This record gives C-alpha cells, sequence and structure tokens, in this order.
C-alpha cells in the first residue's frame, strides 16, 4: 500500500468526503466503517450523527496535508465513490473514528481488509471506555 496526496473539496458526513485526486473531483467512502448518519429520509438523523460528521470535517479542514491509501481490491463503489484509508497529517481519519466511539468497524469485504485487525482493536478499547455510542 502507499499514500497519495490529495486536496479537501469539502467534507459531506461522517463517513464520506468530496477530495480533488490527481486533478479531478471525486466523492470518496471510508473503508471499513459504519458512521451514524445525518442524511436519507431512511431514520433521518441517527444518534451521533452530527457528532461523527463535525468530528470529521474538522479532522480534515484543520489538516495541512491529506494523504488517501487504497487497498489491494477494487478502489470504486458501485456508486462511484473512491474506497480508500484518509490521512490528514500523517493520522487515519478512518481509525480516529472508531477510537471515539463515533463509528464500529463494518462492511468487512477481502481482499480489502488490510487494516481490519487494527481497527477492530480501536473498537474494542472504545467498548471498553464506554465511549459515545457505546455508552
Amino acid at each position: 500500500l502507499h499514500k497519495e496526496p490529495a486536496t479537501l473539496i469539502k467534507a459531506i458526513d461522517g463517513d464520506t468526503v468530496k477530495l480533488m485526486y490527481k486533478g479531478q473531483p471525486m466523492t470518496f467512502r471510508l473503508l471499513l466503517v459504519d458512521t451514524p448518519e445525518t442524511k436519507h429520509p431512511k431514520k433521518g438523523v441517527e444518534k451521533y450523527g452530527p457528532e461523527a460528521s463535525a468530528f470529521t470535517k474538522k479532522m480534515v479542514e484543520n489538516a495541512k496535508k491529506i494523504e488517501v491509501e487504497f487497498d489491494k481490491g477494487q478502489r470504486t463503489d458501485k456508486y462511484g465513490r473512491g474506497l480508500a484509508y484518509i490521512y490528514a497529517d500523517g493520522k487515519m481519519v478512518n481509525e480516529a473514528l472508531v477510537r471515539q466511539g463515533l463509528a464500529k468497524v463494518a462492511y468487512v469485504y477481502k481482499p480489502n481488509n488490510c487494516h481490519e485487525q487494527h481497527l477492530r482493536k480501536s473498537e474494542a478499547q472504545a467498548k471498553k471506555e464506554k465511549l459515545n455510542i457505546w455508552s
């Protein structure tokens, strides 16, 4: 795996960000995590949805460097979204959300599972500390 540079365009939700990558706008979905959501007229807004969305927004808007890391399987999903691990100044946004109790580890589909072990470790700790969703 290798990290490549990208530029923020806009944060959309806890689990989705729009970036300029290789000179083109794309929507990215964060690999291996599921955050409560604010969109959708499904349930509309779920508990901890606004919080997860603000967490992601502040972490990417305040970064001096954004990097994307593709896994070793497919790189886009059926909606055209990029599938990746996103780093802000060297820290993985995906892991940060799970460590804070603002995401659960979710949808693990081989072979895009390279950091699965590491994120399950972070999720166990957040549950143990009874944070946010696990409160």
